[PDB]
């Protein structure tokens, strides 16, 4: 019987042909290279000692193309051209990506997953699953060198590029802009006290997750009880989950139908375990509910 | 402080040298290296010969013609094939131009690795695993998931060390090393076969402790020590593997980087086992998880990277 649901990465190697080197000064992270144009950062151009408070157009003064270094490889790119879009840089270059997949940029919202792949001095290091939690952050892993790195989706032979790295916020999640350079919730990039806002749970994804586990053989946390989209909310809001809306239901339609277990019904299960706990059982190899996998992510591993 | 997720090496390189083989109407998934395509024996297998197929007779029944093998939408003339314990090596026109540097190694429990899951010849995800104690894994594969691989990447070369074969009553799964030969003592036939007993790594539960101190997760410290032999009888009471010497050693990096002795971490893991996380949680996590190896964590919170 199946019973290994895992957080599951898309494979990497169309965006791996992507990622270059960017330096700018003593500051090095990494770049998009799709076509004959390099996304990175804009803060590429701070200095260590103007990060509180940056002025970006006042930097971009004493800024010439050949101030920007780019090495894909150990292929040196020549830029040609460089202008700010939102919180990113487009540096043109004299040599098209030969490697460019077919691409869209895509914005995500809360609730939805994407993989990361975390890169260091525009080199692969490793690639995992996150999402884009309530509060606009991810909880990705990502260290000193990796601003630049990517998170996409990928559907049929395209790669949907939904996020850019820029910076760790104190609880050590983390903060970026989309490929338009548009920041996920309300960052900036400058170091100006920020904090996320409280962490709610995805509740759509919780309830998914537990159709997974019906699907995957982990029936135990199943009862005769059925709530109300109303009743429930009120348990969901004491226990700092997110409002589960009738298009929340919806979304869940086709998981209910697979396993005959209607929504309301696992909205009971739900309450029951945010009520009582697990009693010291498991779910999926979890003591914990996780949110981190949306509806079409269940149908997807489970089906294929 | 800062994250620590189950991280997968890129698969770029490996994605490269997946291909579909068809015998009949069965098709799984091969490795293209060089001009040899390896797959699991039983794609030759049919549905009522699955309880104890024939190998070697299955085989001299086929010939080249038999096996259809497609890269992309490219398909490749078989020209050659062997048997190689539990894998066919298909001998094919054409060397495969996107051939990474590759070894084939045999991992030992405990040890960790990427695993591509593969469809129809096409890549679909990619997620980390271990070889379990019991030399099973824990992994995620749909029917059509056969001769999907698990690697490891240091530098440049990819480490093949899993080949997929099968799915155990209690949903873990059993494969071969790409020699062909199975880890435990499992067999590619649908004779009734259990895992045994799953016992807990207990040096990767150290090291992801490590992890923990060095992402800022502190609370489980103690100003306690044991003594090795006072931890071991707490662990056997677990199931968790007693920890050795040798375990110690590749302890150490980690010990010196967060100034924790090991012993000093094993009195934190020992009151964890009797007591409990008393609601609290360690990554994000409210189990002891055991498929982080010391040196994953010093990769991760060190940013190695490849190519
Ligand atoms: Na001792």
């Amino acid at each position: 019987h199946m019973s290994g649901f895992r957080k599951m990465a898309f494979p990497s190697g169309k965006v791996e042909g992507c990622m270059v080197q960017v330096t700018c000064g003593t500051t090095t992270l990494n770049g998009l290279w799709l076509d004959d144009v390099v996304y990175c950062p804009r803060h590429v151009i701070c200095t260590s000692e103007d990060m509180l408070n940056p002025n970006y157009e006042d930097l971009l003064i004493r800024k010439s193309n050949h101030n920007f270094l780019v090495q894909a490889g150990n292929v040196q790119l020549r830029v040609i051209g460089h202008s700010m879009q939102n919180c990113v840089l487009k540096l043109k270059v004299d040599t098209a990506n030969p490697k460019t997949p077919k691409y869209k940029f895509v914005r995500i919202q809360p609730g939805q997953t994407f993989s990361v792949l975390a890169c260091y001095n525009g080199s692969p290091s490793g690639v995992y699953q996150c999402a884009m939690r309530p509060n606009f952050t991810i909880k990705g892993s990502f260290l000193n060198g990796s601003c630049g790195s990517v998170g996409f989706n990928i559907d049929y032979d395209c790669v949907s590029f939904c996020y850019m790295h820029h910076m760790e916020l104190p609880t050590g999640v983390h903060a970026g802009t989309d490929l338009e350079g548009n920041f996920y919730g309300p960052f900036v990039d400058r170091q100006t006290a920020q904090a996320a806002g409280t962490d709610t749970t995805i509740t759509v994804n919780v309830l998914a997750w537990l159709y997974a586990a019906v699907i995957n053989g982990d029936r135990w946390f199943l009862n005769r009880f059925t709530t109300t989209l109303n009743d429930f909310n009120l348990v969901a809001m004491k226990y700092n989950y997110e409002p589960l809306t009738q298009d929340h239901v919806d979304i869940l339609g086709p998981l209910s139908a697979q396993t005959g277990i209607a929504v309301l019904d696992m909205c009971a299960s739900l309450k029951e375990l945010l009520q009582n706990g697990m009693n010291g059982r498991t779910i999926l190899g979890s003591a914990l509910l996780e949110d981190e996998f949306t509806p079409f992510d269940v149908v997807r591993q489970c089906s294929g």
